[PDB]
């Protein structure tokens, strides 16, 4: 009784799994790319000036 | 019973998680090409001096 209910939720959590790593995944290659973007549209020097702006 | 829901389930999450990822897609492409067009609209010194405005 015991073992096919925890082996029924051993592959539901397998699959669970893949959609937790999913999410985790395409949220950061969004989040990686709009940094790519944001940071390429100011540029190498600029942003250094940006966040060093200080005398 | 429990194993049809959980493979039902299962599915709909898979496709639910297409639905998130591509909302995190789209919403970062605009979010940087709207930054693309923002940050070439001053230029490379100008926002460069608008970020360092101090002396």
């Amino acid at each position: 009784r015991v073992k096919k209910v925890r082996e029924m939720e051993l592959i539901y959590a397998r699959a669970q799994l893949e959609l937790e790593v999913s999410k985790a995944q395409q949220l950061a290659n969004v989040e990686a790319k709009k940094f790519k973007e944001m940071t390429e549209a100011l540029g190498p020097g600029t942003i250094r000036d940006l966040a060093v702006a200080g005398p």
